[PDB]
């Protein structure tokens, strides 16, 4: 079970390495664009198993699964992805940046996912 998730405002796709960097890059059909969820809120990187990670200040990257709760995310049918601690949501940038804000109802914010 895996999915991209594909920005509705840029259409590039969440993406990240073995560095931790998130980011997003047009759709080049490798696996560092998969994520797969096991149903503990985690969403892995496909390629290289880290959890998707963020933190208060809005700084996104992967680390190695370690439990906590900045590693848990709620998907919404609207398309917001939003970090269970934080409460903020994904975000990103036509440059490809990665972060995390509160919910501004800007279609930067909506993913499209599966
Ligand atoms: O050749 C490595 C890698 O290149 C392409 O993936 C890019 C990006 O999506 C990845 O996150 C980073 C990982 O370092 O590399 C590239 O910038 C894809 O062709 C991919 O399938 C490939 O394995
Ligand atoms: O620092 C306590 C914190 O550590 C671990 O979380 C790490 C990372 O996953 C988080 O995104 C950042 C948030 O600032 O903190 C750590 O680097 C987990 O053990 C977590 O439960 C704990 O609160
Ligand atoms: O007016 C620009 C932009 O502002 C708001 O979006 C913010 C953030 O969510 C976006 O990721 C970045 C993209 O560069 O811009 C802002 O920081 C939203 O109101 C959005 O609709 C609007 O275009």
């Amino acid at each position: 079970a895996s999915v991209t998730i594909r920005n509705a405002q840029t259409g590039r796709l969440l993406d990240s390495n073995y560095n931790g960097n998130v980011y997003t890059l047009p759709a080049n059909g490798g696996n560092y664009q998969r994520w797969t969820g096991p149903g503990d809120g985690t969403v892995r990187n496909a390629q290289t198993g880290r959890c998707l990670d963020s933190n208060y200040d809005g700084a996104v990257y992967t680390l190695p699964c370690n439990g906590g709760s900045y590693q848990k995310w709620l998907f919404y049918s609207n398309g917001y992805i939003q970090n269970v601690e934080t409460g903020r949501v994904l975000d990103s940038n036509y440059n490809g940046n990665v972060y995390t804000l509160p919910a501004n109802g800007g279609n930067y914010q909506k993913w499209y996912t599966g």
